[PDB]
C-alpha cells in the first residue's frame, strides 16, 4: 500500500500497452517484479481466490525476485516484470475475458512471474553440451523450462510464510498446478510452431468457419462453447504465455530498442564462452565482432513473431501492438543506410 513516490508514478498507466518498465526497474533498483506483483495480483484480486494475506505474496514476490539473476543483461526480474505486464494485457481484453475462466487468469498471471526463475543466461544448447548440472537432471530435455517451474514450486511450498497455495483446496490447488507446469513448459521454443499451429487449427479456424453465419443468438452460444472447453482454453494459455513473453518487437520503439540490445548482448557473451571452452558454436550469427543487431532483429520477427501475432491478433485483436510491430519492422530496415 504506502509505495514510495518514483516508483509510485512510474506504475500510474500500467492497465495501458505503452508502459515505462525500464522506469520502473531504475526506481525499483532492480526490483520491479515486486511492486509491480502486488498491485497485478492485487488488481484482479488474486489473494482472495488463492486465501492468501499481504505478507504472504510479499514474501513470496521477494524469494523469486531474488532468485532472478540481476548479473543478466536479459533474463532477468525486469523482463518477467514486463511479461507479467503483458499477461494482464492480454487477460483484459475482452476475447481472454469472456472465454476463460477466473482460474485460468490467476494461473497466468503466477506463470508469468515465474516463467524464467533463476536464469543462466544461457540457452538450453549451451547446457546440453556443455553437461551442465541441470541438463544431466533434465536429461537435455526442456532443461531450463522444468527447472524454472520445479524451482519456482520448492521456493513456494518448502518454505511456510512463501507459500501463496497455504489454505487452497486439494482439488483447485491441483488444477491450478497442472496450468501453471503447462504454460511455463510452453514457452520452450524447439516447440514453438506446434504450439502455433494447434492454436491455428483448433480456434481461429473453427472460430473463422462459425462467424460465416452472422451474429444471431444461437450460433454465438456454439462459439461460446467450443471455445470454453479444456482443450481449447489451455491452447489459448499456451498461446498467451507465448506471446507475451515475446512481446518486446509489439512496444515503443525506445523499449524494442532496449529489449533487442539486452538479448542481443545475452548471446555475445554466450558465443564467447563457447569459444573459449571449446564447445560447439549453436549461435554463430550472433557474435559481437559480426553481428548486425537489426538485420538480427529483422530475421527474429519473419520468423517467430509475425505469423505467431498474426493468429493472436486475429483471435484478440490487437491495433496498437500490430501497428507497433509494423513501425519497428521498418525503423530495423531503416538502419541499414547503404
Ligand atoms: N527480440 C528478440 N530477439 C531475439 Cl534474436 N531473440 C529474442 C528476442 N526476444 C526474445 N528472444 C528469445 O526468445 C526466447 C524466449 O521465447 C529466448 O530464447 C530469447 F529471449
Ligand atoms: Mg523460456
Ligand atoms: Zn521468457
Amino acid at each position: 500500500d504506502d509505495v514510495p513516490p518514483r516508483i509510485a508514478r512510474a506504475m500510474e498507466n500500467e492497465e495501458y500497452w505503452d508502459f515505462d518498465i525500464f522506469e520502473l526497474e531504475a526506481a525499483t533498483h532492480n526490483r520491479p517484479l515486486i511492486y509491480l506483483g502486488l498491485k497485478m495480483f492485487a488488481r484482479f484480486g488474486i489473494c482472495e481466490f488463492l486465501h492468501c494475506s499481504e505478507s504472504t505474496l510479499r514474501s513470496w514476490l521477494q524469494i523469486i525476485e531474488a532468485n532472478y539473476h540481476s548479473s543478466n543483461p536479459y533474463h532477468n526480474s525486469t523482463h518477467s516484470a514486463d511479461v507479467l505486464h503483458a499477461t494482464a494485457y492480454f487477460l483484459s481484453k475482452e476475447r481472454i475475458k469472456e472465454t476463460l475462466d477466473p482460474i485460468d487468469e490467476v494461473a497466468a498471471l503466477i506463470a508469468a512471474t515465474i516463467h524464467d526463475v533463476d536464469h543462466p543466461g544461457r540457452t538450453n544448447s549451451f547446457l546440453c553440451n556443455a553437461g551442465s548440472e541441470l541438463a544431466i537432471l533434465y536429461n537435455d530435455t526442456a532443461v531450463l523450462e522444468s527447472h524454472h517451474a520445479a524451482l519456482a514450486f520448492q521456493l513456494t511450498t518448502g518454505d511456510d510464510k512463501c507459500n501463496i497455495f497455504k489454505n487452497m483446496e486439494r482439488n483447485d490447488y491441483r488444477t491450478l498446478r497442472q496450468g501453471i507446469i503447462d504454460m511455463v513448459l510452453a514457452t520452450e521454443m524447439t516447440k514453438h510452431f506446434e504450439h502455433v499451429n494447434k492454436f491455428v487449427n483448433s480456434i481461429n479456424k473453427p472460430l473463422a468457419t462459425l462467424e460465416e453465419n452472422g451474429e444471431t443468438d444461437k450460433n454465438q452460444e456454439v462459439i461460446n462453447t467450443m471455445l470454453r472447453t479444456p482443450e481449447n482454453r489451455t491452447l489459448i494459455k499456451r498461446m498467451l504465455i507465448k506471446c507475451a513473453d515475446v512481446s518486446n518487437p509489439c512496444r515503443p520503439l525506445q523499449y524494442c530498442i532496449e529489449w533487442a540490445a539486452r538479448i542481443s548482448e545475452e548471446y555475445f557473451s554466450q558465443t564467447d564462452e563457447e569459444k573459449q571452452q571449446g564447445l560447439p558454436v549453436v549461435m554463430p550469427v550472433f557474435d559481437r565482432n559480426t553481428c548486425s543487431i537489426p538485420k538480427s532483429q529483422i530475421s527474429f520477427i519473419d520468423y517467430f513473431i509475425t505469423d505467431m501475432f498474426d493468429a493472436w491478433d486475429a483471435f484478440v485483436d490487437l491495433p496498437d501492438l500490430m501497428q507497433h510491430l509494423d513501425n519497428n519492422f521498418k525503423y530495423w530496415k531503416g538502419l541499414d543506410e547503404m
